[PDB]
């Protein structure tokens, strides 16, 4: 049973690479980028 009763998730946006959530649209724009070769293979 999860007995957590909490976690956001009341906006009209939500990234898909991750997941993230925001109010407006452009904010996830900007955001969805980030999901592109920003940065190198960190582990293995
Ligand atoms: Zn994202």
């Amino acid at each position: 049973g999860s007995s957590g009763s909490s976690g956001s998730g009341e906006k009209p946006y939500e990234c898909n690479e991750c997941g993230k959530a925001f109010i407006w649209k452009s904010l996830l724009i900007v955001h969805e980028r980030t999901h592109a070769g920003v940065s190198g293979p960190s582990s293995g």
